[PDB]
């Protein structure tokens, strides 16, 4: 099954994945990794390795990060670098990362939907999603 | 001040202000609403509409949800439909909030941006902040 490791800096990662419990009422081989304030940037590398391992099944790992660009995407991508060719063509790296993209991830998990294809929905999704209402519409 | 209330199932919204605590220091007229399991919806009306009260200063709120069309969103339009006009016509919704639009939010917080403008630059920026990025990209 596919395999989801939700990074951030602080407790987003384990919020996200409280919130899809919530609306789904459960969930399986997601692992999440989180970047506090003091921590050494450092050991996010290893960290993010173990959790991707974790949840290797034969079918990728989404990675999903909250910034583009900031040390949970840095490390994730740099982790990425230094893996078997196999797994490494397996594994993909969101950004932005949002309770609809969790919950299309978590659907590619059940549909058994190869990461590549999954990957593209989930930033089409993502992106869908976000939009503003007031009361003048 | 532009007030701001993060509205998610769940422990979301207080990790979205805890994320943006560790990148931005201390935040201000920042409300955290939550919905868990068992939780009466309505209730949860109430508690965003409190949350609301308790961060709307004249420059309006910018209420910040998970999903579109689930619990939280329903129930903030459901309470914005019922305010006071000098208070409703300053209150928007944005919803699939990622960290970058909270991020984003704050600054807007700082800056004293009107809110309207503001909704629509967060939109944009949360839009452009979802991307995937994959070994290929980098194979030659
Ligand atoms: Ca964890
Ligand atoms: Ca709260
Ligand atoms: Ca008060």
């Amino acid at each position: 099954m596919l395999g989801i490791v939700i990074a951030t800096h602080g407790a987003l990662s384990d919020g996200a994945k409280d919130a899809a419990t919530v609306i789904m009422g459960a969930t399986e081989n997601i692992e999440t990794v989180n970047l506090n304030s003091g921590d050494d940037v450092q050991a996010l590398g290893g960290q993010i390795k173990t959790a991707i391992e974790n949840v290797q099944q034969g079918d990728g790992v989404l990675v999903m990060v909250d910034l583009l660009s900031a040390s949970p995407y840095n490390q994730a991508v740099l982790v990425i670098n230094e893996l078997e060719p196999a797994l490494q063509k397996k594994i993909f790296v969101v950004s932005g990362t949002n309770l609809p993209m969790v919950l299309e991830a978590i659907n590619h998990q059940l549909l058994g939907t190869p990461i590549a294809e999954a990957a593209q929905a989930i930033v089409a999704q993502g992106k869908e999603s976000v939009q503003a209402w007031d009361i003048s519409m």
